């Protein structure tokens, strides 16, 4: 046992105990107050509770790093991603492309870039589960009519055509067993649905992922996002150029405001996380990378928060003007916004937005475990077309109001979202009742699927 | 890293985060309430907070045990005890008693049993640090005039005689280097004071102690209590007989109510009930049992009627099991020994640490578990040893006072702690500023003190 590990564990334990002592005393005094004197004491109470709670979270962070734990998690998370990327590269590059089993995906889904990119991810994951090389068709792509390879590297180096003896639309893995080239439609009306969909994770990787990562579902999704967005050299140059031009530097918190939530809703979580980071590092300046579709928000945020340095992409052209002809005008902004949001140390946004979801997923590829480096103002993490997200009640709950649902340990709860107020909303599937329940009284139900493991990739 | 260790660490982290969400939401609702709506909401707020807080503590307990941590902590605590007890046994049993350096302690201090036992402990710790065999003088002991050896084993098997070529009262370890037999007085007016006193721990054990125990100071004190209270075979049979006669079984919480400051029984039982609610999260509590030791003869009846679901066990004996032993021990010694025993054997201790008896029980409790430093709640004082050196802390987070009763602090300020008010604030002196007042208990860290004790390597 590590000495620092035990010191930190006891201070976390005693810190939470002193917090319980503090809460009982101040709440007792709070009961004998009225009116304006009650307002001040409650506000001072909350300010004192914030620093106390952040000291517990700080010791918890030190605990996750102490006695070689941080180095092991970086090493283990690096081996897991290198294993998956090697499996994907092996699948994507068969020796003879003319006799390879293939799955065809068309990027031209009737939606925006964030939704279109998630379409190819859902394509890629199903291709991975069916042992089919992913062939991406992207002619007349709305963001770059030259195709996908105009911006990113091709999804394969040896097999990029759709030649084969037989071709058919998706109708089932067993039914399409002897169909060489299977065309996959959008997830909206896919039938039959294979098991190779979020939020399940590969059964052969589940034990190692749960040990290393707080949300293995996003990590699995992120491995296909990571492979897809391997940039062409010109784009890699542009990204490095924008980093120098914009002065993107750490520490920095990414904020994505899609437009309704005022800027103050986003900033109260930015200010709170900067106070947390200040407990364990020097914060030279509070930096926020602002990505928004509201052009009047940048000047609103700068004047409302004069002690914050706001970094944002306002360019009307690529660094090299030659690239303006091959990419649609709005592709530059979304690629840069998603990049810098994914590079940030913390992400404040709304997970109902595809753009923040993509940035959150890429963030998981840049750190051993960045599952908690976010705060969404509405939805929890999800993937379009995922199977049902279920939780398991660990502690009993008896409803206080009619809006709450009862829970017994072992009950399967289908969560709709987290209200970030101590309660979550969902359906108790054992009863068919939908309502609120304490968020701490449930745990996540991690699903697994028997994927191919591709032993030849070694 | 172990999988359960990582799952528990995250659930503790996420459980604390959801607690912060819950606190922010409900406190914002409380700001817009009046009268009975405010009272009823806060009470339901407290009830929800308690269960939520106990789930975090429960996960923290599981964290302390996962992936072989519990078994390792037990074997390491066992090795540290057997090492110290070997060193004490080696010192106390020299081959040639006539030539051995000695320290003479007289048990007949003008105070009660708890105070007298701690006097010998303070003797034994100094004798350990000065490499002198402890010679215990206990004739006309007010609890057993036949001597200390009437109840417990003698402190030595080979050297209980006080012969030496020279003798003198304590005048300092340097001046007494050639005084073979040194008489040590009470700690009250001891001059000069040696470094072998609480709350410092031996520096050769300090690293392993901090790694394994939450309060190494009590553990170091408990080693000398453990060696002294080695019972004679008849006392060992009495304790075994009283255990069966009282029905003492686990789980059980020890409660000591000394009333000769007054605390109502509810002041103790709120922490008794809270700890049983905690234990009910990780074990099936067949019955809420309490061992009650008190100097108030009417309290046992009061506790039974006010808490009908509790099984109250207490010492009520008028004599030993074997009546022969009544003739050699004073009547009150039986109750104190049995109370200290069963309080120390309890899974949790609720009392007032200003009472010597509860402190003795808390110290002995440390010899019964790997780390029982947190298995208590005192209604007043924090732990202390009579005559200890200044108990200091180190401020780790800055504090700006809100009221005139608070003191400011900066990281690194040595804080002399006077006590913990158990309301989030402690009371002490900022020695840098010379100011005394309140400060948040979580903003300071314990300052562990070390002393170069002899290590007695020949004892291996």
């Amino acid at each position: 046992l590590g000495k620092d590990h035990e010191i930190l564990r006891r201070r976390i334990e005693n810190g939470a105990k002193e917090l319980w002592f503090f809460l009982q005393s101040e709440l007792k005094k709070l009961k004998n107050l009225e009116g304006n004197e009650l307002q001040r004491h409650a506000d001072e109470f909350l300010l004192d509770l914030g620093h106390h709670e952040r000291s517990i979270m700080t010791d918890l962070y030190y605990l996750s790093q102490t006695d070689g734990a941080g180095d092991w998690r970086e090493k283990e998370a690096k081996d897991l991603t290198e294993l998956v990327q090697r499996r994907i590269t092996y699948l994507q590059n068969p020796k003879d492309c003319s006799k390879a089993k293939k799955l065809v995906c068309n990027i031209n889904k009737g939606c925006g870039y964030g939704c279109q990119l998630h379409h190819v991810v859902y394509c890629f994951m199903i291709a991975y589960g069916t042992q089919r090389t992913l062939i991406l068709e992207s002619q007349n792509w709305r963001y770059a009519t030259g195709g996908w390879e105009t911006v990113f590297r091709p999804v394969s180096e040896t097999c990029t055509d759709r030649s084969g003896i037989s071709t058919g639309h998706w109708s089932g893995e067993v039914k399409d067993k002897n169909v060489q080239v299977v065309e996959l439609p959008i997830v909206d009306s896919l039938h039959p649905r294979p098991p190779y969909l979020p939020l399940a994770v590969p059964e052969d990787l589940a034990d190692r992922l749960v040990r290393v990562h707080g949300d293995p579902a996003v990590w699995w999704v992120s491995q296909f996002v990571k492979y897809l967005i391997r940039p062409q050299p010109w784009l890699e140059k542009e990204i490095e150029e924008a980093t120098k031009k914009l002065g993107f530097k750490h520490p920095v918190i990414g904020v994505h405001v899609r437009r309704f939530h005022p800027i103050e809703e986003y900033m109260v979580h930015v200010e709170e996380h900067f106070q947390l980071l200040a407990r364990r590092m020097q914060v030279d300046k509070k930096r926020v990378y602002l990505a928004t579709d509201d052009p009047s928000l940048l000047k609103e945020a700068k004047t409302k928060y004069p002690n914050y340095e706001f970094i944002s992409d306002n360019s009307i052209s690529w660094s090299a003007g030659l690239h303006n002809r091959y990419t649609e005008n709005s592709l530059r902004g979304v690629i840069l916004d998603i990049h810098f949001l994914s590079q940030a140390d913390f992400l404040v946004c709304t997970f109902s937005s595809q753009v923040c979801r993509v940035a959150y997923e890429i963030m998981q590829t840049l750190h051993p475990d960045a599952s908690a480096n976010f705060h969404s103002l509405d939805d929890i993490y999800y993937f379009g077309g995922q199977n049902a997200h279920n939780q398991i009640a660990i502690y009993a709950h008896q409803p206080r109001t009619a809006d709450e649902i009862p829970m017994e340990p072992g009950d399967i709860i289908g969560v709709a979202g987290n209200h970030w107020d101590g309660y979550s909303k969902g359906v108790n599937r054992k009863l068919g009742r939908t309502g609120l329940y304490p968020s701490y009284k449930v745990r996540e139900k991690i699903e697994t699927v028997k994927y191919p493991t591709y032993p030849e990739a070694e």
